[PDB]
C-alpha cells in the first residue's frame, strides 16, 4: 500500500496544494480513493470527405452512417482470489511457458536510440503533451532524459515518483513519455524481438498479418480433434488478477544485471500497484489506486494478454483431458502429472491454438473442452454472452470461426491456386474508412488517409466487388504520387507508393508459404471475387439500383474529388476492371 504509491500521491498533492480535498461523495468502491483537485477539459471522430464522396450508396445505410456519430462500470468491479488448485496450475504453467518462449530468445534492454526512432515515425505509444508540445520534441531535449535518469535511479532504489496513469468496453491509460520509455526499456523486447511470433510461441500470431491468419486457422483445422472454440472474455483487462500479474513478472527470472531490476520495478511499482488520475464532471481529478487489472503500454498489454491467454487455454485444455480432478487442491501426484503433460504434449497443445491478446481459437483434442469450465471461471476469465456453466458452442468449419474481427473464405483462382482471404461485414469496412481521428487535417492529408484505406482494400478485400471498385475509384481520385498516411499505425504492406498489382503478387504469391506455384499474376482480372451470393451475404450492395448507378457513373464521382483537390497528376485505375475496360 502507501509505502509504494504515497510518494507519487504526495508529489501530485503538492502541485495542487491550492485545491486538495478528500471528497466524501467519491463513486469508488473497488478503487482506493486519495483526494481531488481542480481541472477543466474534454476527441470525437470526423468524416473523411474523400472516402464518403466516393461511397455515395452508403450515405443511406444506417450501419455505415451511425458509426461516425457519438464500460467504466466494469472497471469498478472486483475479481475473487482463485482457489489453491487454480493458483498452483497457473504458477506451474506460467513457469513452463516463459521457459519455452525463452529457449530461442534473449531478454534484453531496449535503447533510447530505438525509442527515439519509434517516436520519430508515429507508433501510438500513448504518451501525453505539460512542459513540451509533441513527443517528437521531448526526445531531442536532454533535460527530459535527466528526468528519465532521475526516475530510473529511483526505480533501481525500489521507489517511483512520476509513473502515474491517466484514464480515458475500452479504457486507454496514457502515461507521460518518460514513464513510457522506462516501460519500453524494461519490456519492449517482448514486442521488438517477436516473443509471440507463431514460430517462437506456436499459439501466437504477432507480426503475422491479416493475409496469414486464415491460412493459420486452416492449419489448426487439419489437426485431429473436436470443434473449434472461440470464446471471447467479458472485459478481459478488468479480469486480470494480481495472481496473473505475478505469473507475468516471472519473465524477470530469465533476465540479469540492471535489466532484471528495471523490469522488476516496472512490474512492482507500475503494474502490481497503480496510481491513476480520472476526470469526474461532479470537473475535478480523482487520484485513485489499485493493485490488479491491466494497465500498461497497449503493446506490452498485447504481449502479456497473449501470455496469460495462452496459459488459461492450456489449463482449460488440461481440464478437458482430465489431467486434474478439482481446482480446490492439486495433490502431489497431480502436480507431477500437470508438469508431465506440459513436457510430453505442451508444444503440441500450443500449436492447436491461434491467440492474439484476449482473442483465441482452440481446436482441443475432443469436445470435453466445451464443458471444462471450473478453472476458466475460477481464473476470472468468464465468457461473454453465455451463462457461466452452459457449455461452449464450437464451430465445425474453420471458415465460420471468428478471429481478430474477421472470418476467412477459401477462394480458388481460375488457375486452381488457393487463396485464403480475410473478410468481415462490408458495412464495418466502409464505415471505418469514412472516419478520421484528430483535427487539423489538410485536404491533402485527408486524401492520403483515404488512399491508405483504398490500398488496404485492394490487398486484403480484393474479393469484395464493391471494395475493389471503390478502391480503384479512390486511387483514381487521389494524385498518383501522393503517399498513403495514418496517425495510429500487423504487417501493413499497403503503406507504399509501389504498384498495388506488384505488392499483391509479392504478398499472395511470392512470399506466401502456402502457395507452391510462384507464377506471377499478370493483371487484376486473373484475381477472383467471392461468389455473387456470398458477396451479398457479407454485405455487398450488388443487385441494388443505388449501387448500379454508382458503378455506371463512377468517373463523375472521381472527377468531383479531382476538381476539389485541383490540377494534379492522376491515373485512371478503372480500366483494370473488365466492365470499365471499354
Ligand atoms: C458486377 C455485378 C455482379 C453481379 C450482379 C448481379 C447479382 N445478382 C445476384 C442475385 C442473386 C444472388 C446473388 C447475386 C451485378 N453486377
Ligand atoms: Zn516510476
Ligand atoms: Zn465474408
Amino acid at each position: 500500500n502507501l509505502d509504494i504509491i504515497g510518494k507519487r500521491i504526495e508529489k501530485i498533492k503538492q502541485e495542487h496544494e491550492t485545491s486538495w480535498h478528500y471528497d466524501q461523495d467519491h463513486p469508488y468502491k473497488t478503487w482506493a480513493y486519495h483526494g481531488s483537485y481542480e481541472t477543466k477539459q474534454t476527441a470525437s471522430s470526423m468524416v473523411n470527405g474523400v472516402v464518403r464522396l466516393l461511397t455515395k450508396p452508403w450515405d443511406i445505410i444506417p450501419m455505415v452512417t451511425q458509426m461516425a456519430m457519438t464500460f467504466k462500470e466494469k472497471v469498478d468491479t472486483r475479481t475473487q482470489e482463485p482457489k489453491e488448485g487454480t493458483k498452483k496450475l497457473m504458477k506451474i504453467t506460467a513457469e513452463w511457458l516463459w521457459k519455452e518462449l525463452g529457449k530461442k530468445k534473449t531478454p534484453r534492454m531496449c535503447t533510447r536510440e530505438e525509442f527515439t526512432r519509434k517516436v520519430r515515425s508515429n507508433a501510438a505509444l500513448g504518451a501525453i503533451f505539460n512542459k513540451w508540445k509533441s513527443a517528437r520534441e521531448a526526445v531531442e531535449d536532454s533535460g527530459f532524459w535527466e528526468l528519465v535518469d532521475k526516475e530510473r535511479n529511483l526505480h533501481l532504489e525500489g521507489k517511483c515518483e512520476t509513473c502515474v496513469y491517466n484514464m480515458m468496453s475500452r479504457a486507454i491509460w496514457y502515461m507521460w513519455l518518460g514513464a513510457r520509455f522506462l516501460e519500453f526499456e524494461a519490456l519492449g523486447f517482448l514486442n521488438e524481438d517477436h516473443w509471440f511470433s507463431r514460430e517462437n510461441s506456436l499459439s501466437g500470431v504477432e507480426g503475422e498479418g491479416l493475409h496469414k491468419l486464415g491460412y493459420i486457422l486452416r492449419d489448426v483445422s487439419k489437426k485431429e480433434g473436436g470443434a473449434m472454440y472461440a470464446d471471447d472474455t467479458a472485459g478481459w483487462d478488468t479480469r486480470i488478477t494480481l495472481e496473473d500479474l505475478k505469473n507475468e513478472e516471472m519473465v524477470t527470472n530469465h533476465m540479469e544485471g540492471e535489466h532484471k531490476k528495471l523490469a522488476e520495478a516496472i512490474f512492482k511499482l507500475t503494474y502490481q500497484n497503480k496510481v491513476v488520475r480520472v476526470q469526474r464532471p461532479t470537473t475535478v481529478m480523482d487520484i485513485i489506486s489499485r493493485r490488479d487489472q491491466r494497465g500498461s503500454g497497449q503493446v506490452v498489454t498485447y504481449g502479456l494478454n497473449t501470455f496469460t491467454n495462452m496459459e488459461a487455454q492450456l489449463i482449460r485444455q488440461m481440464e478437458g483431458e482430465g489431467v486434474f480432478k478439482s481446482i480446490q487442491h492439486l495433490t502431489v501426484t497431480e502436480e507431477i502429472a500437470v508438469k508431465n503433460w506440459l513436457v510430453r504434449v505442451g508444444r503440441e497443445r500450443l500449436s492447436r491454438m491461434a491467440i492474439s491478446g484476449d482473442d483465441c481459437v482452440v481446436k482441443p483434442l475432443d469436445d470435453r473442452f466445451a464443458s471444462a469450465l471450473t478453472a476458466l471461471n475460477d481464473m476470472g476469465k468468464v465468457r461473454k454472452d453465455i451463462q457461466q456453466w452452459e457449455p461452449s458452442r464450437g464451430w465445425n468449419d474453420w471458415t465460420q470461426v471468428p478471429f481478430c474481427s474477421h472470418h476467412f473464405h477459401e477462394l480458388i483462382m481460375k488457375d486452381g491456386r488457393v487463396l485464403v482471404v480475410p473478410c468481415r461485414n462490408q458495412d464495418e469496412l466502409i464505415g471505418r474508412a469514412r472516419i478520421s481521428q484528430g483535427a487539423g487535417w489538410s485536404l491533402r492529408e485527408t486524401a492520403c488517409l483515404g488512399k491508405s484505406y483504398a490500398q488496404m482494400w485492394s490487398l486484403m478485400y480484393f474479393h469484395r466487388r464493391d471494395l475493389r471498385l471503390a478502391a480503384n475509384a479512390i486511387c483514381s481520385a487521389v494524385p498518383s504520387h501522393w503517399v498513403p498516411t495514418s496517425r495510429t499505425t500487423a504487417t501493413h504492406e499497403w503503406m507504399t507508393t509501389e504498384d498495388m498489382l506488384t505488392v499483391w503478387n509479392r504478398v499472395w504469391i511470392q512470399e506466401n508459404p502456402w502457395m507452391e506455384d510462384k507464377t506471377p499474376v499478370e493483371s487484376w482480372e486473373e484475381i477472383p471475387y467471392l461468389g455473387k451470393r456470398e458477396d451479398q451475404w457479407c454485405g455487398s450492395l450488388i443487385g441494388l439500383t443505388s449501387r448500379a448507378t454508382w458503378a455506371k457513373n463512377i468517373q463523375t464521382a472521381i472527377n468531383q474529388v479531382r476538381s476539389l483537390i485541383g490540377n494534379e497528376e492522376y491515373t485512371d485505375y478503372m480500366p483494370s476492371m473488365k466492365r470499365f475496360r471499354r
